[PDB]
């Protein structure tokens, strides 16, 4: 039954219910792990039947806590994760996966870990899947980027609007961007969203270079 | 008539009316000075008939302009006001002006300003007037500190509450106190409060610390 904490974290963010990731639960999840609450092996197990889960909604969001443990709990995750039966197993998922939006997903990770550890020895069984799928047929997401955690960039200074250049005086201060930390005018940070994966789930300022990213990605 | 939009903001921040400084104004001041709108001399001049306001309130204000001037106006502002006859007025000033008030502040602001300048070759006038009042008879307040311009300090970044050093994790994350800049723990930055020094009328989150700091000065 619930009975662990981590496995109603991931009840709760893998639920088919929720619209958007269950940002809340998935940075649990992390602490769980980093904190030796629930082990790398157990996690790990418990998400990949998340990831057989037969609805296409909470099948993708077990992906996306996936791609955050990975991110956010090193190298106790990635010794679990990336060996050679697992790279194997992702390629068999995602070959043999109903759902087309689990399937792109799985292999952007791929792509992604393959950058992301490609300057690590210890790691490579994932260039490789990569080398059999790209010669298998399957064609990969447009790349985007090793990665860093989900954390908010420190905060910079400066005696000019990053964005525009003005100089700021007593009356026209600087006011920083939640999202990559630079300094700009009241102008250039007018807008404002939430910051779901910095932990930060009401909307904050942010500057209108990430206003615009943020509105992509 | 007001005429110059800085007489109408000097009126503004001197103005017996207010019960606290009007920061807003006083900024206002600080950036027309710094770009050109109104020579050194001709503030300077105004602000001395303010100082000679026969209200205590309007003369005790006028002073506190001054200090940001000074403080946040540079070299063009230093060499109009340290000169010989303005230490020596400044003296006469305080030893007859009517309100005590107005002599205390004006006590501090020289030993501030003694204290600020002590290693500056063109200032010294300074540092001897307060020689001969403190040869004079007269006490001096308490000493508190150059000095840096009204304006946010950089924030800082770091793994743990600069102030009780519990380790952010995902959950407990970091957050910048906006007086000094550091990184604390959400349960050491829980109360808020206005920094109108630094152009900030609405209360933000501030730290321990400081929040002690400014109940104080
Ligand atoms: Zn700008
Ligand atoms: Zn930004
Ligand atoms: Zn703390
Ligand atoms: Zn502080």
């Amino acid at each position: 039954m619930f009975r662990s904490s981590f496995c109603k974290n991931l009840e709760n963010a893998t639920s088919h219910l929720r619209l958007e990731p269950d940002w809340p639960s998935i940075l649990l999840i992390c602490d769980e792990i980093n904190q030796k609450d629930v082990t790398p092996k157990n996690a790990f197990a418990a998400i990949k039947k998340k990831m057989n889960s037969p609805n296409p909604h909470s099948s993708c969001y077990s992906l996306l806590v996936l791609e955050s443990i990975v991110k956010n709990c090193g190298a106790p995750v990635h010794e679990e994760v990336f060996t050679k039966e697992n790279c194997e197993m992702f390629s068999s998922f995602l070959e043999s996966t109903p759902h087309e939006n689990v399937r792109q997903k799985m292999l952007e990770l791929v792509q992604t870990w393959a950058y992301a550890f490609r300057s690590s020895d210890k790691y490579q069984a994932i260039k490789d899947t990569m080398t059999i799928l790209k010669a298998k047929g399957h064609t990969f997401p447009e790349l985007r980027e090793m990665f860093t955690a989900d954390t908010a960039p420190n905060w910079a200074d400066g005696r000019v609007c990053h964005r525009c250049r003005v100089e700021f005086t007593f009356t026209n201060r600087k006011h920083h961007c939640r999202n990559c930390g630079q300094v700009f005018c009241g102008q250039c940070t007018a807008k404002q969203c939430p910051l779901p994966k910095y932990g930060i789930e009401k909307e904050v300022r942010v500057c209108d270079g990430c206003f615009a990213a943020l509105q992509r990605g």
